């Protein structure tokens, strides 16, 4: 299940983070306390996860972002590479993909000198090659759907 | 223009977008009406662009996430495909990209046959070729990084 | 469900589709009617879809056999390319798919010079781009697997 | 060397592997006798394979199945690969190919972590890259062709 | 249907196309008249398709080639390209290819801007993409094999 | 200097390599003495080669044709991958080339598995990693083009 | 001829383009008048076309370098691009080039994003599709050698 | 740090690098000495790398020239490439790039037979796969931009 009242709930949530406990609740059609403890059990049953801001990383000097693929260079050797570069910071997400490459990351970074800085450190940390593609521009980013 | 303590209201908002103004104050070191208004200034200028619950796909049914990257099938037509696929609710994102492809789309569907419909209507709304990456697990992402 | 004493008669039959109802019970630890209705029962509920014998395809006649991965032309047109190549006997397989193509078609066809002539009627028929690999030899093809 | 009446017998043992020994001979106008007789002769040369029951992948369990076009990371150790992935069950099929990649396997899993560990053990079991296609809906498949 | 004296003149005349009548004959073991007829055979079935004298492209001026792979910039109208290109004089050969490209040419002219000349001719009579490259140096061709 | 005397006469050869020292002084403007004597200056200084027959590969038993591109895989030792490959009579022309690769060869082959092993052979003998692409058909071959 | 006295002359002024009238003929073993007309007649004739002093592109705001490939959309028009994007003053370089592209241009802009605008113009000005590859680090640049 | 007069004064450097120190002062609109000290400060920040008088490489004997992407052999041993081809003369710039290559040369050279040479050379010293594309024509390069 995923009760529809909570439907409701999470698109409220997703569009606005900061939304009230209180202005839930009337487009929400429950009480403010039933509200707060919907919400309360969606966290705790992992549906939401957290809140967060959403900040523009150019206005925090995060001038170039890129798609970077890795491969591992060793199958031998285990393949842990998310663990690896957890600890990296410009490494913003990590998904294991079927493709041509094993993982693929996102990653921002100060300019494209910074970038090949950081593709050495993702080779030499993890045991990889690199093949990256730059982000031009964003036109929209997590808009999150609930059906 | 972003002084010492925008960039500790960033960085805590990017951990927790609820964080109550009071919270936000004692650990700035200022008052609750020096927060509000600094935040407010953020948010209006580029800095601050929302704020989201984030929501685990798996939960609400998108058990299918994938790439898409698309290239014009002709590249005369100026470039539209983003403003065209807006109106599709399952991207996510969209990104434009240097290299052989133009944009770069994340998707999320519910199943193998929900992808194969959403890449006849992206082909047949931009006018694009589609090159599809499934992911197969997200080690973490939205990750934010302050400097 | 599926019981496993289907799991060993599923087993038994896609080693052997030819095993008499008979040798089954044996192996199958049951008696030769009670196999007979579970056999008859699995094909009723679509688990087992047919018997075919395998046929080499260069003793017939197929001295070249293909992947053909295809995209249609047009996306404003409706994307039916199995329902019009369906009648086109040397496709063995047709798959949609995610990646660079929309479908792969397994084919089969005299000779170098045959594959041109289906390739012109796979573009005129269905109405697509080809790309085309050709298969130099099968070192093994259709072990299914009954975990 | 294959007459007019093994034409009939392996075109009709495609479309039905447990046709009778009787109903293959009154098709055919021969004695039952002469029937076995002709079958043992197609099994012992190259041209009747073995007999298989078609088994819905589905029903079984495999949810996804993919393409798997694998190439060696490094080309002097002669070519192994065929040899060392017979041992992992769920590859199903194994074609060497000309171009760019060494080998197309078609492989069936549980689902996508299944199908991560499964290119993992493919990737170190034969010293090889992958490059990976998501089958999302097959329309016919083994439609065998007697010219 | 070839024996083995048809095997020995084919054989001769690869090697040396301006063999006389009774040179062949005395090889052959048969008569001038024998060989003539024998040779006419060969010609006006399938077997010798002309004779050439095998010039330097260097001595008479070709001091570049290369080859180019083309595909249609369009693959609805049926295929032309080798008829139309059949007026440029310096295309050389032409096959058609499986992959992603649909034709190989084997081009040669007189110096690098008259390469970029003639692909543009090409680009426009057959309404191609071209891909090129160039050749530095012929090690050997033309070494025909007669088994 | 190639006296254009000469450019009549290297066209005729290139059109018909049997073309009689008679009928060339014919068309050729010269006495039958002249046209013998050119023609065997022609050859002293490379200009002829050889003249040969062109023999259908098809009716000879080689029906499979296919370029393939190597590149050595250990670039500390010498590059003589022509040399080596020089003894294998399947290669019938070598070149070297700026491009992906660093040779061409084409190379005429019985079927698809005899493609295979040719390609193993080559592999090991020089000491290459192999990329073919497969020829179809031959629209035109050797039409040699004098200025 | 290019009398090895300019030679050093040439090998001189591509290491320092500054370098003295007086200077040079120490080095240069010629009188102060004889090199002061050397160098005039190498200007005159086209072997020195300019003097130039290199400029730091990153210093003057160009942080983002980027080779763009491209090739006209419509082959029936006049192939001009090289004089259509020679008003682009981002443009720095134009190269015609063989391989999958007809053009190569050098590319410096202030940003990934003005990078989108330049592409977005380069397309609509001359009728071309783009590919861009975008440079990480310059390691030199200009090193002229006279052999 | 440029305020408007280094600005004229790279700007004319550029256009002129043997600009007398005269000339530049009553265009900046400032003395001979008060020039020649901001140029020296140019000089030693970034901004001046040097000074070069641009050579035809036609006129000294490099009549063919190639872009080359290199990329590792093994992306392991730490990226040594531009610092072992320093001392390769015939490569003229060295340049590492996102995406599949890691890094892109230009090179110049004698003839054909000279690039292959090169080729060989360069995958020896820096133990890399070359990709190369001829030039045909420079339309214009070096057209250095100050905004
Ligand atoms: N992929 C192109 C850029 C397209 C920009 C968005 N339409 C180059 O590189
Ligand atoms: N892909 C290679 C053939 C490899 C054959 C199997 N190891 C060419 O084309
Ligand atoms: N390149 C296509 C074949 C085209 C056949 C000639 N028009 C596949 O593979
Ligand atoms: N081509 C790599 C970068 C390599 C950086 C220089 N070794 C990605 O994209």
């Amino acid at each position: 299940a995923l009760d529809d009242i909570d439907r409701i709930l999470v698109r409220e949530l997703a569009a606005d983070g900061r939304a009230t406990l209180s202005e839930l609740a009337t487009r929400a059609g429950l009480s403010v306390s039933a509200v707060q403890s919907r919400v309360r059990r969606l966290e705790s049953r992992g549906v939401v996860q957290g809140y967060s801001a959403r900040i523009n990383p150019e206005a925090v000097g995060h001038l170039l972002s890129a798609f970077v693929a890795i491969t591992p260079l060793d199958p031998s050797q285990p393949d842990d590479a998310p663990a690896r570069l957890e600890h990296i910071e410009e490494v913003e997400s990590c998904y294991s993909v079927a493709g041509e490459e094993s993982y693929v990351l996102l990653v921002r970074v100060a300019s494209a000198r910074a970038l090949e800085d950081l593709l050495q450190r993702i080779r030499t940390t993890a045991n990889v090659r690199t093949r990256s593609t730059i982000i031009l521009n964003t036109f929209y980013s997590d808009r999150q759907h609930i059906p």
